[PDB]
RNA sequence: GGGGUAUCGCCAAGCGGUAAGGCACCGGUUUUUGAUACCGGCCGCAGGUUCGAAUCCUGCUACCCCAGCCA
C-alpha cells in the first residue's frame, strides 16, 4: 500500500525533517459517519500503525449550532468498529477555545487582527469576487487597543450575532478568495454540546485547524482537495503566532461512490424527512448503514486500500465495493438454506414425515464443519427454479426432467396445478430415493427448505438508493430515489436459522450473503437483510 | 483571477531506459451453488529537447474546487 503521502512522509523521516508521524482524523461532529470517512480513517490511522506513529481522533466542534452530542456518540463507535485506535484521550477543538482565543489575542497585538462591523452581507460586498479584488473594511484601521476592547466585548457578549465579528488582517486583492481578510472568531449565542454557555464566541474552522494539529503535534495533516486553497491560510496562522512546530497539510481527493450521495447535508436530508428509516439504515452510505446492511469491518479496509490516494477527482462504482465484501463472505460466511420465493412442491412417491440430511457448513471448507436438516415430502422451493417449457441454456427443474436437490435426492417433475389466475399452486414430482452421490447424467442443482418444520422469515431485498450514477448532480437528488430500493419479500429458511445473531451473516445458497436484522427481527418473524448478491450469468 | 487534475469502462503503479495490479466485462477448465477457485483476453491534444519521453519543455484543450459570520 503506496501513495503520494507516504512517499512524502518517508522522505521526510530520512531527511530527518521528522523522527515520528503523528497524523489525526479530524470529523465535525454534526451527522453520522459514512464510507468517504472510512477512506480517510484507514489513511490517517493506517499510517500511524504502519510508522509505528500516533493518530488522534479529534472532534473539529467548532460550530455549536450544526453540532450533537449523539454523532459524537455514534462517530466514536464507528472508527471502533472498523479497528482503529486512537491515540490517547478523544480530542476536542473545543478543548483549546481558551488558547484559541489567547491566539486571536496575540494577532491583534500584532495588528494582524481586528475586530470588523461591516454586516454579514456587507462583508460579501467588500470581499470582491473571482475576478474583482475585494476592497478594505473601513474598520480595518482600528488601534490594537480598541481591537483589544472590542474583542473582549464581543467575548463578554455585548454584541448581538453579525453586529461584529473578529477578522485576520492580510490581503484584500489576494487572489486566493480565503486570504481578504478571513472571519476568525463569529457570534453565537448557541448552547455548545462540550462548553456548554460558557463561550458566545467560537473560532473559525481555517483559524482552529491548523493550531489545534500544532498543538498536538501532528507532523501530517492530511484533508481532501476542497482545502488546498485554505492551506495558504492554515500557514500563515502559523507562520504568525508563536508556537513551536508547524504541521504540513497534504490534501488527497475525497471518495465518491456511483449510485449514492455521500455529503452530509443530503444524508441529513434523507434522514430528516423520513426517506430512510434512519442514518443506518441499510441502504445508506453510512459506516453504521454498511454494517447493518452485513458489510464487515474488513471488507471496508480492504475497499480503502483498493481504492488508493491520490489527488485525481474520482467516482467508484458499486462493484467495486460489493467485491470485497463478496471476497470476505465467500471465505468466511456459513451457507444455510432460504428460498425467498417460495412454491409448494409435492413428492408423492415420499412416505412417511421426514428426514434428517447432512449439510456442510462450507461446500469449500469442510473445518468448518457439518448441520442436520430436515427433508420431506413436502418441500418449499423458488419460483424460478421450476419451469414446465425450457430450452437447454436452463439447467433448473422443467415439467418433464430431473434435477439435484441440494444435499439431498435428485428429484423429477411430473405434473403441477394452477390456480383461477393461473400461477401455479403446487409442483408434483416423484424422486429417487436411491441419490446421495453420482447410471445417468444430471445438470443443475436447487435449495430447498422443507416445509416441515419451516421457519417463516422476512427477506428484504435492497437495490441502489437512487436510480442514476451520480444523483448528487441532479436538480433534486431526491426526485431521483429509487422506488425499489427496497422490497419486502416472505419466503421461509430452515430451521436452523432461527439461532441466528445480528452481525453474523451467512450465505444462502445460490442467492446471496445475508446477515439478521435485529431492529425488525422478532421471536416470531426473524428478519434478515441480503448483504449483497451472489455473481449472477448463465 | 487563483488553486488542482487528465495512464485500457471504474480505480491505480510509474518519478526519462522495452507501460504493474485490482474492479468490471468476455472466453476456457474444475465444481452436486450458473457461486468459488485456476488459466486466457483488455499514457488528454500538438509540437519540442533527447540515442531514448507517460516522465523534461512550450503551447493548447477538458474537468473539479474557491466569492459562508460552514467545514
Ligand atoms: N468523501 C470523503 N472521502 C475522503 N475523506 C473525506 C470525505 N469526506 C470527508 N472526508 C474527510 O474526513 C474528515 C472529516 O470530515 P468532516 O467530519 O468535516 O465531514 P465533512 O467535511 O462534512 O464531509 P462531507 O461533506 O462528506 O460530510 C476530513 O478530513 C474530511 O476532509
Amino acid at each position: 500500500p503506496t501513495n503520494f503521502i507516504r512517499q512524502i512522509i518517508d522522505e521526510d523521516l530520512a531527511s530527518g525533517k521528522h523522527t515520528t508521524v503523528h497524523t489525526r482524523f479530524p470529523p465535525e461532529p454534526n451527522g453520522y459517519l459514512h464510507i468517504g470517512h472510512a477512506k480517510s480513517i484507514c489513511l490517517n490511522f493506517g499510517i500511524a500503525q504502519d510508522y509505528k506513529g500516533q493518530c488522534n481522533l479529534r472532534f473539529d466542534d467548532t460550530n455549536p449550532v450544526k453540532e450533537d452530542i449523539e454523532y459524537v456518540e455514534s462517530i466514536k463507535n464507528d472508527v471502533e468498529w472498523l479497528g482503529f485506535h486512537w491515540s490517547g484521550n478523544v480530542r476536542y477543538s473545543s478543548d483549546y477555545f481558551d488558547q484559541l482565543h489567547a491566539y486571536a489575542i496575540e494577532l491583534i497585538n500584532k495588528g494582524l487582527a481586528y475586530v470588523d462591523e461591516l454586516t454579514p452581507e456587507q462583508i460579501r460586498e467588500y470581499r470582491g469576487t473571482l475576478t474583482q479584488p475585494g476592497k478594505n473594511s473601513p474598520y480595518r484601521d482600528r488601534s490594537v487597543e480598541e481591537n483589544l476592547a472590542l474583542f473582549e466585548k464581543m467575548r463578554a457578549g455585548g454584541f448581538e450575532e453579525g453586529k461584529a465579528c473578529l477578522r485576520a488582517k492580510i490581503d484584500m486583492a489576494s487572489p486566493f478568495i480565503v486570504m481578504r481578510d478571513p472571519v476568525l472568531y463569529r457570534i453565537k449565542f448557541a448552547e455548545h454540546h462540550q462548553t456548554g454557555n460558557k463561550w458566545c464566541i467560537y473560532p473559525m474552522y481555517d483559524f482552529t485547524h491548523c493550531i489545534s494539529d500544532a498543538l498536538e503535534g501532528i507532523t501530517h495533516s492530511l484533508c481532501t482537495l476542497e482545502f488546498q486553497d485554505n492551506r495558504r491560510l492554515y500557514d500563515w496562522v502559523l507562520d504568525n503566532i508563536t508556537i513551536p512546530v508547524h504541521p504540513r497539510q497534504y490534501e488527497f481527493s475525497r471518495l465518491n461512490l456511483e449510485y449514492t450521495v455521500m455529503s452530509k447535508r443530503k444524508l441529513n436530508l434523507l434522514v430528516t424527512d423520513k426517506h430512510v428509516e434512519g442514518w443506518d439504515d441499510p441502504r445508506m452510505p453510512t459506516i453504521s448503514g454498511l454494517r447493518r446492511r452485513g458489510y464487515t469491518a474488513a471488507s471496508i479496509r480492504e475497499f480503502c486500500k483498493r481504492i488508493g490516494v491520490t489527488k485525481q477527482d474520482n467516482t467508484i462504482e458499486m462493484a467495486s465495493l460489493e467485491s470485497c465484501i463478496r471476497e470476505d463472505l465467500n471465505e468466511n460466511a456459513p451457507r444455510a438454506m432460504a428460498v425467498i420465493d417460495p412454491v409448494k412442491l409435492v413428492i408423492e412417491n415420499y412416505q412417511g414425515e421426514g428426514e434428517m440430511v447432512t449439510m456442510p457448513n462450507h461446500p469449500n471448507k469442510p473445518e468448518m464443519g457439518s448441520r442436520q436438516v430436515p427433508f420431506s415430502g413436502e418441500i418449499w422451493i423458488d419460483r424460478a427454479d421450476f419451469r414446465e417449457e425450457a430450452n437447454k441454456q436452463y439447467k433448473r427443474l422443467v415439467l418433464g426432467k430431473e434435477v439435484r436437490l441440494r444435499n439431498a435426492y435428485v428429484i423429477k417433475a411430473e405434473r403441477v396445478e394452477k390456480d383461477a389466475e393461473g400461477n401455479i399452486t403446487t409442483i408434483f414430482c416423484t424422486y429417487d430415493a436411491d441419490t446421495l452421490s453420482k447410471g445417468r447424467k444430471v445438470k443443475g442443482v436447487i435449495h430447498w427448505v422443507s416445509a416441515a418444520h419451516a421457519l417463516p422469515v422476512e427477506i428484504r431485498l435492497y437495490d441502489r438508493l437512487f436510480s442514476v450514477p451520480n444523483p448528487g448532480a441532479a436538480d433534486d437528488f431526491l426526485s431521483v430515489i429509487n422506488p425499489e430500493s427496497l422490497v419486502i419479500k416472505q419466503g421461509f429458511a430452515e430451521p436452523s436459522l432461527k439461532d441466528a445473531v445480528a452481525g453474523k451473516a451467512f450465505q444462502f445458497e445460490r442467492e446471496g450473503y445475508f446477515c439478521l436484522d435485529s431492529r425488525h427481527s422478532t421471536a416470531e418473524k426473524p428478519v434478515f437483510n441480503r448483504t449483497v448478491g451472489l455473481r449472477d450469468t448463465w
